[PDB]
DNA sequence: CCGCTGCCGCGAATTCCGTTTCAGGGTACGCCTGATAATTTGCATTTTAAATACCATTTATTGGTTACT
């Protein structure tokens, strides 16, 4: 639904995804295993009902909210 | 009758260096014509914004949940 509905943690993964870092680079940056990144991304996929990260990223950048 | 004159040929050291690359003949003219040497177009091969038609092995996303601050 809405990107602001996410938790601060989920906001962090979301912003890292929108910044173009790949999943393992996200794991490196936050010093966590790939499993937690997979858990976060799969919950984002389920809640946002989306197929890929790119669509969410482009929708985030569309309105130029920042 | 086998002697001498007079012609004509031929020759005269070695390396470097230098320097002005330079001048001097004292005679006509106007036609046709072909004969080259100039200049003008098209067609072969590249190269074509790219567009296109298959093989390829290596990440990406991934299928997410079972344990657990």
């Amino acid at each position: 639904r809405d990107v602001n509905q996410l938790t601060p943690r989920e906001r962090d993964i979301l912003k890292l995804i929108a910044q173009g870092l790949p999943n393992k680079m996200i794991a490196r940056r936050l010093d966590i295993t790939e499993s937690t990144v997979k858990v976060h991304v799969k919950h984002m996929l389920k809640k946002m009902k989306l197929k890929s990260r790119v669509e969410a990223a482009v929708w985030v950048h569309q309105e130029r909210i920042f």
